[PDB]
């Protein structure tokens, strides 16, 4: 072992690495199939329709399956298809966690009057156009020369801003941000017990709601004259 | 009150047009559902799982018992899943669409000399480990420094900071998108090429590669390792 | 402008949103319909149990 | 003399790269049928841009 041992082991670690990345692509194709075809299976089979006549199997062509039996062109263009979902599904988590990051850039530009420096202001910004939008910090003013703007925030990400822009688009929205804000506030055990009465229940509450789905509109006629 | 009318007439016109619109929203979830069986129906033509023989729909299967008959639970979440995932690639959509939008930002970093106009240095000379995302540089140093830094400039892929800034944490990612450089360009009449020789012998070729794509894992690792 | 638009609209409005209401209003009566439909179904069919022999239908 | 213009057009075009005529000879495989029953209602029109250049 020893030192053969490690030069051995890093070899070995590569070919770990490597056999896992494509077992782990592999399986995404394999893994989708599975979880779509219970979709379809959920009180279903996974018979593969696609092994025609001029491909003599009794059942051994058809479970999400198609080598090189009858269709399987198809079956081809449905893992390239998964293939793209999964790409797509790794690219956006990926995204996220890089996202939080604590340190991930989030400058902002909204308007604002919150103070925090050595010394500051006296001079400060005096733009009577382009309303109270500000443009990046290099000097945002038509006319400044000593301006200092704010940094970035130790939370979140670009969510932020996005939020500030997304408090001009809906206000109404803004007002049920504290309603979500309290239901968040719960403790852990409550998205369990909320997903136990959304489980089973739930289809009786789609159920009920769809008649109150035909009557939405006479609802609607109440806060519409308000 | 002849204005009053129009009022009232506004008022009931915004209701059924909101009425279609959830019709329109609804079917977008019908929609990729039977998108999706097209997909699996590329082998198969129209089934609903759940249905079971002694039933009035019987030769009636494809969403006909995904509620209302039979498997109920399964089929009804998995339309809320597809619902769910519609939702999710609508919100990716609008976040990638308002990416070339107005106050779109990436606040990079880099070390360089450059300046958007006469920048006075000052003897500029405070650096420190990781000069990439240094200090929020408000003149946040031993002094302040007489500093001048980056706003946020006027250009796509504002999310460099992970293409170019945060690309050393693959130098050799960067290596392989000069060999990608050197794959691509080629004569106009090479990718046509490739594609149709893919799409003629794809299937036999895959399969060739087959198990020594599974002897590949043996290999590179002991050329390495010599 | 010709462009009438004014009342001549108002009255097209008015005869769409009336036979929107009248749809809305025998639905309202088919939607307990179907109400009553779960009632009986979650097993249940719903065949004319009345109308079986004396109807030419 | 006209030989020796489209001559150059002949001597580009398989100037081209080796995997070019492989794919023009798959186009005729699947195409040389189908083109000819295609082109046959254009005989008629060929008369028509005869005619047409036949002025010009």
């Amino acid at each position: 072992m020893e030192n053969i041992t490690s030069g051995f082991l890093g070899p070995l670690l590569v070919l770990q690495a490597g056999f896992f990345l494509l077992t782990r692509i592999l399986t995404i194709p394999q893994s989708l199939d599975s979880w779509w075809t219970s979709l379809n299976f959920l009180g279903g089979t996974t018979v593969c329709l696609g092994q025609n006549s001029q491909s003599p199997i009794s059942n051994h062509s058809p479970t999400s399956c198609p080598p090189t039996c009858p269709g399987y062109r198809w079956m081809c263009l449905r893992r390239f298809i998964i293939f793209l979902f999964i790409l797509l599904l790794c690219l956006i988590f990926l995204l996220v966690l890089l996202d939080y990051q604590g340190m991930l850039p989030v400058c902002p530009l909204i308007p604002g009057s919150s103070t925090t420096s050595t010394g500051p202001c006296r001079t400060c910004t005096t733009p009577a156009q382009g309303t109270s939008m500000y443009p990046s910090c290099c000097c945002t003013k038509p006319s400044d020369g000593n301006c200092t703007c704010i940094p970035i925030p130790s939370s979140w990400a670009f969510g932020k801003f996005l939020w500030e822009w997304a408090s001009a688009r809906f206000s109404w929205l803004s007002l049920l941000v504290p309603f979500v804000q309290w239901f968040v506030g719960l403790s852990p055990t409550v998205w369990l017990s909320v997903i136990w009465m959304m489980w089973y229940w739930g289809p009786s509450l789609y159920s009920i709601l769809s008649p109150f789905l035909p009557l939405l509109p006479i609802f609607f006629c109440l806060w519409v004259y308000i």
